[PDB]
């Protein structure tokens, strides 16, 4: 109801749709996360379309290093990107 | 313009609502942060009525150890009750 739950539902829906895709269906896969970040993040982010960027982005996000990003390493990025605007 | 975009505008609306009230407009102390939850998680969060929950909250949100909830550490806090519903 409140717009602070409202958002915490929608990071989770979206990580979802998208993780849900291919393979396992709680994690981004680097296509899923291209897509992720292309479709719904246009305002915020320079549209990905060189491989060495999704490389790149993924190598950055992927703490545990199983090559894919999982909800927590997902919410860092959530947090890498609030807090550059707040900056901005 | 996306709901994920919408998310995130919103988290930082409603941290800077309850952190610029008092004191450092930037951080969230202890009476912030109370009204934040109590107000804005309602459907998450049982209301805090007692100083010990305060405290207690605060003290496993303030990573730094400066007594207050930063942009960073509250983004830590989104993280924690996301998970816990992904989880429930
Ligand atoms: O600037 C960003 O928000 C960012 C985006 C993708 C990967 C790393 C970073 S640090
Ligand atoms: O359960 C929670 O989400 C929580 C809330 C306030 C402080 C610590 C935790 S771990
Ligand atoms: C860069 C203003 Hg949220
Ligand atoms: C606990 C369902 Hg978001
Ligand atoms: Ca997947
Ligand atoms: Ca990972
Ligand atoms: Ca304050
Ligand atoms: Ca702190």
């Amino acid at each position: 109801m409140s717009e602070l739950e409202k958002a915490v539902v929608a990071l989770i829906d979206v990580f979802h749709q998208y993780s849900g895709r291919e393979g396992d269906k709680h994690k981004l896969k680097k296509s899923e996360l291209k897509e992720l970040i292309n479709n719904e993040l246009s305002h915020f982010l320079e549209e990905i379309k060189e491989q060495e960027v999704v490389d790149k982005v993924m190598e950055t996000l992927d703490s545990d290093g199983d090559g894919e990003c999982d909800f927590q390493e997902f919410m860092a990025f959530v947090a890498m990107i609030t807090t550059a605007c707040h900056e901005f």
